[PDB]
DNA sequence: GGATGTATATATCTGACACGTGCCTGGAGACTAGGAAGTAATCCCCTTGGCGGTTAAAACGCGGGGGACAGCGCGTACGTGCGTTTAAGCGGTTGCTAGAGCTGTCTACGACCAATTGAGCGGCCTCGGCACCGGGATTCTCCAGGGCGGC
């Protein structure tokens, strides 16, 4: 009986897709290792970025 | 006749070679899975050598004046030197704490795998808005009749 699932994204309240930067972060050499965390915060910081330059 | 310059010998200092030891990291041997090489098909972009026509950019010439450069004067601000001060550099005290290194335990967090499904990509239908065509309302130019003048 799986739940409903939604994106993890709209569960940090976000635009920016947290698996497909999770994904690019796992599969781009950087570290053995990738915590939960670090896409969201990574998808954040882009968002906010894009935010700024588009404004 | 006395002391000085110089040669050879002996003890000591110092960098380098080899011996010893740990240990841990690289190498040898075996197994396996998947990354990449190879193959075939399809389709679109790039290559080389041409042609035709438009047209705006490139090239050429010439006059002239603005700007680069040289020279000169001048005055000020920086170099130079000296005497004095001052603070850097070294050595030293005295405790406490931060941090590297090592060892040990454990637990939460992330890798991994299977099933699922819902967000991303493409096409199709519809609406918002822009545009093409038909019909009604409004204003402008024109042709003809009436009246007056001349022989």
């Amino acid at each position: 009986t799986r739940a409903k699932a939604k994106t993890r994204s709209s569960r940090a309240g976000l635009q920016f897709p947290v698996g497909r930067v999770h994904r690019l972060l796992r599969k781009g050499n950087y570290a053995e290792r990738v915590g939960a965390g670090a896409p969201v915060y990574l998808a954040a910081v882009l968002e906010y970025l894009t935010a700024e330059i588009l404004e």
